[PDB]
């Protein structure tokens, strides 16, 4: 059947198809190219993806996401630990793996980080089926670069869980690169820097490439520095906003906040292909409507210590991987952040006005890869 890429993504996951020559990246149900890497349970049913983030303010200690912070990891990491106090669902020990429990039809139920991933690959697989009207078994799954064998094996295992064969797990930045064909110039050696600024991850790669080999030369970022960040800051500006305005304070309302958030990310995408962005909101609080407007300029200025910060890894990368910036062949951006046309000018004056591959939508660039890779494996190309 028709092998496809996966990027399971932290916060957004995305699924494509190579066939006929092109890879055609795959809309759900709501028209969406990628999908939130979420995961409800209810009294009645589990829902995924978008469904599960639209019901997260009503429902938040049974709505699950992060499930990637937590894959092929054991309950006494650090790491673990440290997560565990910024998400609202629980997260208990099972003989030393972490579990996330919920209620779920009634009863008090676990899953492993793997099996809430097996609900979203579910999702992804069944968005490529509901397009190609074929049943969807291979795949390609991809990884951050910094990814340990627990973690690849524990998102192998989502996949078989899921019913999905995987093919190989793969490098978000290999993906990356693939989608751009930079293993198929003719030369040698090529440099390649991979910027990918997501919803909740900052990572920057360094890959040599060169024989069909993807050396990683260094990895950088931040794990937890992403566009929800910048949303985060956003909401801020609104709540103290309304605060002035009306002398409410909104912020121990988390539908209200909920709905301000949701309106601050659609107004941040806006603002990456238009000057200003208005914001629309009925009945935000005690019925009272909240109808403003904030401009590009409004939005960089709140961000603007975040957006000059991605810098600081670029530069550490590069000392890494014992490179000069002008040795850099190729810049890729990834990641639906890097949209943002003020991180755009930022990364390219870095690099004195070197030219940026994006030609390839950022958030789909790994999905894209991992497409090209399924078909490679698969014999299809
Ligand atoms: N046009 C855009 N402008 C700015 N941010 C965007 C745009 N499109 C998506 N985003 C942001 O990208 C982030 C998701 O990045 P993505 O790479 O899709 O997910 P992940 O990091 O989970 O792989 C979200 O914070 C989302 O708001
Ligand atoms: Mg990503
Ligand atoms: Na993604
Ligand atoms: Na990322």
């Amino acid at each position: 059947g028709p092998a496809v890429g996966i990027d399971l993504g932290t916060t957004y996951s995305c699924v494509g198809v190579f066939q006929h020559g092109k890879v055609e990246i795959i809309a759900n149900d709501q028209g969406n190219r990628t999908t939130p890497s979420y995961v409800a349970f209810t009294d009645t049913e589990r829902l995924i993806g978008d469904a599960a983030k639209n019901q997260v303010a009503m429902n938040p200690t049974n709505t699950v996401f992060d499930a990637k912070r937590l894959i092929g990891r054991r309950f006494d990491d650090a790491v673990v630990q440290s997560d565990m106090k910024h998400w609202p669902f629980m997260v208990v020990n099972d003989a030393g793996r972490p579990k996330v429990q919920v209620e779920y039809k009634g009863e008090t139920k676990s899953f492993y980080p793997e099996e809430v991933s097996s609900m979203v690959l579910t999702k992804m697989k069944e968005i490529a089926e509901a397009y190609l009207g074929k049943t969807v078994t291979n795949a390609v799954v991809t990884v951050p670069a910094y990814f340990n064998d627990s973690q690849r094996q524990a998102t192998k295992d989502a996949g078989t869980i899921a019913g999905l064969n995987v093919l190989r797990i793969i490098n978000e930045p290999t993906a990356a690169a693939i989608a751009y064909g930079l293993d198929k110039k003719v030369g040698a050696e090529r440099n390649v820097l991979i910027f990918d600024l997501g919803g909740g991850t900052f990572d920057v790669s360094i890959l040599t490439i060169e024989d069909g080999i993807f050396e990683v030369k260094s990895t950088a970022g931040d794990t937890h520095l992403g566009g929800e960040d910048f949303d985060n800051r956003m909401v801020n500006h609104f709540i103290a906003e309304f605060k002035r305005k009306h002398k409410k304070d909104i912020s121990e309302n988390k539908r209200a906040v909920r709905r301000l958030r949701t309106a601050c990310e659609r107004a941040k995408r806006t603002l990456s292909s238009s000057t200003q962005a208005s914001i629309e909101i009925d009945s935000l609080y005690e019925g009272i409507d909240f109808y403003t407007s904030i401009t590009r300029a409004r939005f960089e200025e709140l961000n603007a210590d975040l957006f000059r910060g991605t810098l600081d890894p670029v530069e550490k990368a590069l000392r890494d991987a014992k490179l000069d910036k002008s040795q850099i062949h190729d810049i890729v951006l990834v990641g639906g952040s890097t949209r943002i046309p003020k991180i755009q000018k930022l990364l390219q004056d870095f690099f004195n006005g070197k030219e940026l591959n994006k030609s390839i939508n950022p958030d789909e660039a790994v999905a894209y890869g991992a497409a090209v890779q399924a078909a490679i494996l698969s014999g299809d190309k």
